């Protein structure tokens, strides 16, 4: 018995757990999606080339970091590697391009002169916050700028202020009118230009800066299908980046990171006007205590499967393959446990981005998830999504739930749908079927865009349309065919499921066949 | 919301976790074992004071290294530091002692002209291994001797070989009488005498060694609570374990470790055969695919959770905090899911043996564990337990059961237990309450074993017997009454489940009470 | 196998089903309460004997037939054939007596000459409605008398009118000053004083009448268990019947009858201010259609179980056997669909208190509630009361779940409950074991009123109080003991669970003990 089928069986979780085989070999389609943060590690038209080949579905482009020329062409290198691949539609694997942006990040200036200079921070010490610009290039264990002008009118006496991914930290004791006057927590070793994190503190940073409003402006220029806002704390933040991006980037995704406790507390709100959402556990866990995070993770990823949003479980999930070519036992369980928590997407940022092991960082993420995918107990999961989902006399919504319901009653190897938006392929997702979504269109850009959605192995046909719509369609339904042969996802015996619509244009969707694959 | 208690009363799992609340604050009582490796940054007698101020239920004796004379010397310091807090029961915790058994471990030998100071390995090299005694001091980049005699007799051309946490790994590529020639494929640092993995292969190494026996007795000799035995393959290598503690150390409680994969082929004939488990990852996770261990740790939690004997989730939990004094978020989340998936206990190995911040490593298991355990979905684990356990005409069976189901019925602050070799804690902490279990005994050792359990809270009564039964019943039971209250795990007027029996001597509690604090 | 245990292990409900055995058969201890109506039939002190041996446990007296003489006189024979059994307290068994109103209910008057005569009235024929007292004892095919003096003025011209359990349907033609001309729509013979129906009507008869009020005072007067209050619409009705009743009737539960539209859309409001409610399905299924009554019944007794109080379904259960030795296969269904969808007691009215074969009636309701009780599926029906029972601190709620669980799990023969006012053996019967509850009271109302619960067994114990509280509460376990013991509900190696209080007076039990009968 192959992908957990015994304990996919069983009556209870329990007995689920118990039944749960390593030697139990999963299918070859891995259906959560993996990011990867780019950059001096994986930038190469060559090493991008493998990791697409390791599995990568999206570039993350980070812009707290970085010029646009910087990016312009570490996108271009994206695109270089991933159209090597065009020449065979059969074979061809979509990639996708995110911006990921700076935002109302706070940071520090330069040490001593050097960029590359670090002071070792006396625990028990003391240190003095310039907003003295003059310091902004004079940074030593005695003296220390920032970037956030109003730090003093949100901080007290009594505060902390984490350094460098929070680990170095600080206790304010002293607050002037331009100075303040702390002692280190438990320092170390202190590097230029660090994040900041004032904890409690409600930072006035705008929503989105004249930075943001340049990088947004460029990720529009230069065709991006989505955008990853940091710092997100409510609905009214989403909006702002919305209308910025504006009419000519109404089609590009926006993805709200939630990192800070506004942004929990205010989860729902930020859901509904999101296209979806990012667990930024870095920030959120200097932001919250580190041992809630797993709650918040859990609440949103819980809540986005509800809702049928996107939901990306990040940061630190193989920190330590920053360095070494194997994970810890903590970091393999993380990333099979942010799948079955039901992450439709993981991603990876210095691992792949600076590490030594970038594509192994890729290929384990690839493995676990695969593993961990046959291991959800659906049986539970498709009955609570069902319960749960608003009652609607929908059609593609029928349509889509029959189409997993047949899926599961047969074993399917896989559920082909046709799709210009991308909806009809979203909306199998959101009902979590075993069997992998190829969605077949001729939109570039959903393709694009499709690799946010469990399950969703997005399609993309060259072939001219034909005149008569009908024969477009089987056109269409035999390209999936013979993507999921080629795949090694099914075989000519096997039954598929296969969703089209009545008409041509979207919004009609509601033909389900269940078909053996020719 | 206290405790989740919100999440608590959702209809589906689902549910449950959208209402996961990072603003709902835990209850003061952490059931989750924490199990602590003692070891250079641990030993003295006022770290290992902090170490059970911060939490540490249990000290680990690693017997892969160390003499008797050390070994010793730590229980001693363990002995100190625990009757340090003596003068007053109802504040003292009792502190268990566990002898971690080196097992059939292969090493290599010494790194030369610098015992420590690495020699580079990189993919593509050749590397021999020899057996030739005259290399067993000068390993190097060239030729590293090891440990095992019979290597050359089990391992062929094409076999991997691994080194040092799995980190390093080799392919044989020419075989001899008394050497291998290698490829060198994950390379890396190599230091002096580190752990060897043949995953695959037959190692015919005895489970039980002669040092292993004179570990073993010596454990005897200095009053051990249990023994954590190293590579258990199969239920007569525990059988022999228990022979070798004999007559003297028959109640020892014997936690098979499981860490490869024959291990995990008859792990129901190995539990049965022990008093717990151990889910040993280090080993595990080199003996097997990395990507699978998830599996083998959530079947080997749920079939011991399913048969009512303790679970221990180990090593590279908090592995970052060797070095630093925050986990990553993949180590928080670690922690959090054993808990959830129901280990009894976690355990704590580099980061409190030689880490840099062992009382950090201590406190962030305790805070994890305890908002884990508040995040639990008793309502469906509950319900599942009781369908899953087997019916009996047992009284002491029924009689736990019951107090469960009236611990929850009335959040009840806790539920006491008088036991004297524990075993009707036990018996109520399978079904996992909420409440936390105050088993109150005046064995010590039984006090110590306790440990091994989720929820069990033991407290030692050292007040004389009375000479009316009736008395020295109520004496203890006001005991726990008095523990509670100054633990804060409830006040004057809350109600709570005390169980008791109808005769002295064990086996024969049968009273259940529903009643006020005092 | 036997009790149906197979089928109980069923995992889902329809598995259950398909495990019903009629091979399997039941325990001895019958736990429906049987309600037997009294009259010509089965008034005589020999044959009050025979109904007691036969399983009556309630005698109900119809007052709205009779003199309070003639009701004293049945009242007074009930008891002289319960107390026959006096001698031995082990075998006795309580007897209840309740009171079922006459209420707002119109009647015809008497037909011509003879009181036993009758009329034949043919379909399409016309029929003349008098309120002309004159005609009252002169009815006959062309003229019927009618008590309700109003009837004339909340009826119209198309209305229907039913007469004799509407048996006999007329249509109002003309309405008259104080008659009505109707059309016969189903014929037949029409005898004297019988029950007539205006479904959709606003008949504005008093809820408490004054002949009711002095009936009330009669059943204060005689000592009665119960009322059964006849057409109850609202709780104000209900509020009134408790002040007739008043201080010295206090203690006399009230039992709502619902038999019509508006009892049903106010059930709630009703049950809250009752004590218990009867499906008075007789009136229920001539006021509103035939077809929805089991709806209605379904609804109440789901909602009583829901709320812990006593319901009742009754009339024309085994309607057949007024007439013959042997029910219909629809009645035998109906009993056992009564005791399935969770009803306290099932009554008999017409077959006990008219027909030709009380005692067969009564027998073959005790052999179906004994059947349908063991193929209850407790599994789900016990998960689902705890899912829904409400969130309380009261320490004796607490330990009825306790005990209930313990039952099930040792498969208990009997909780045994010692209880005053009954209400500790109440709040275990809510959660509905499957083992019975030999309730042990000195308190003979409460011996008698504990028949309304589903399984409980009361025992009247006579014996002295002792001078030592804990061998009083040993003697009364022990009674209980003997009385099992002696109607075969276990045996001496049996294992049972035991409730009791730690101090004297109501409200204190708190302990739950599981013994083996000795
Ligand atoms: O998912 P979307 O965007 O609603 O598209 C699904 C739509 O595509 C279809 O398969 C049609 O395809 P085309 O317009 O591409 O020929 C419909 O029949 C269906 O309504
Ligand atoms: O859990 P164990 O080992 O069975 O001990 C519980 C036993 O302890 C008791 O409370 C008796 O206590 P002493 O024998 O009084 O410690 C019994 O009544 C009960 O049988
Ligand atoms: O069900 P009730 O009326 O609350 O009675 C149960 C009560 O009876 C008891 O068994 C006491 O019995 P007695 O008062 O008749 O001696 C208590 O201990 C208990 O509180
Ligand atoms: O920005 C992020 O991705 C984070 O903080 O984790
Ligand atoms: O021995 C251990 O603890 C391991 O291998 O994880
Ligand atoms: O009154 C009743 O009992 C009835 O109408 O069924
Ligand atoms: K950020
Ligand atoms: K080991
Ligand atoms: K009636
Ligand atoms: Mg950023
Ligand atoms: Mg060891
Ligand atoms: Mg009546």
């Amino acid at each position: 018995q192959t992908q957990q089928l015994h304990a996919a069986m069983a009556d209870t979780f329990l007995e689920h757990m118990c039944r749960l085989d390593i030697d139990s070999p999963p299918i070859t389609a891995r259906n959560t999606g993996i990011i990867c943060t780019i950059g001096p590690a994986s930038r190469s038209v060559e090493t991008l080339k493998e990791m697409i080949k390791s599995g990568m579905n999206v570039a993350r482009l980070n812009f707290s970091h970085g010029t646009h020329e910087y990016h312009a062409e570490t996108i271009k290198n994206v695109r270089t590697a991933t159209e090597s691949f065009a020449s065979d539609p059969i074979l061809y694997r979509p990639v996708a391009v995110a911006l990921d942006t700076k935002g109302p990040e706070i940071r520090t200036g330069l040490i001593k002169g050097s960029g590359t200079a670090e002071v070792e921070l006396k625990k028990g010490a003391t240190l003095k916050i310039t907003l003295d610009n003059a310091y902004m290039e004079k940074c030593d264990e005695n003296i220390l700028w920032l970037d956030y002008k109003n730090i003093c009118k949100v901080v007290e006496v009594g505060s902390k202020i984490y350094v460098d991914d929070g680990l170095i930290s600080l206790q304010v004791k002293q607050k002037g009118a331009d100075f303040l006057v702390t002692e280190v927590e438990n320092g170390g070793s202190l590097g230029s230009k660090k994040g900041v994190n004032l904890p409690g503190a409600a930072v006035d940073l705008p929503a989105v800066s004249e930075k943001d409003i340049q990088d947004l402006k460029f990720g529009v220029e230069q065709d991006v299908d989505m955008v990853f806002a940091s710092f997100i704390r409510k609905a009214s933040d989403v909006h702002e980046v919305r209308k910025v991006l504006g009419e000519k980037g109404k089609n590009i995704k926006i993805i709200s990171k939630i990192e800070n406790h506004e942004g929990v507390r205010r989860f729902d709100e930020i859901l509904e006007a999101s296209d979806g959402i990012m667990v930024a556990r870095g920030d959120l866990g200097i932001e919250i205590p580190a041992e809630k995070v797993f709650l918040a993770q859990k609440m949103m990823i819980g809540r986005c499967n509800r809702a049928g949003k996107p939901v990306i479980c990040a940061t630190q999930m193989l920190e330590s393959m920053i360095k070494k070519p194997r994970p810890t036992r903590a970091e393999g369980s993380d990333v099979a446990n942010a799948v079955l928590d039901g992450a439709d997407c993981i991603m990876l940022s210095g691992e792949t981005a600076k590490g030594d092991y970038p594509l192994e960082a890729v290929r384990m993420q690839n493995l676990i998830a695969r593993e961990a995918e046959a291991a959800i107990y659906h049986l539970q999961l498709f009955e609570e999504l069902r319960r749960l989902a608003p009652i609607t006399s929908d059609p593609t919504e029928a349509t889509a739930v029959g189409a997993v319901e047949a899926s599961f009653k047969c074993c399917s190897g896989a559920i082909i749908v046709l799709t210009k938006s991308g909806r009809s392929a979203h909306q199998v997702a959101r009902y979590r079927p075993r069997a992998p979504i190829i969605a077949v269109t001729r939109n570039p850009q959903t393709a694009r865009q499709a690799h946010l959605y469990r399950g969703i192995f997005p399609v993309l046909c060259k072939d001219p349309v034909q005149e008569a719509w009908a024969e477009d369609v089987d056109l269409r339904v035999n390209f999936a065919m013979n993507v999921g042969k080629a795949r090694g996802f099914f075989k000519k015996g096997d039954v598929v499921i296969v969703l089209t619509g009545w008409r041509p244009g979207s919004g009609f969707t509601n033909t389900m066949r269940v078909v053996p694959v020719p």
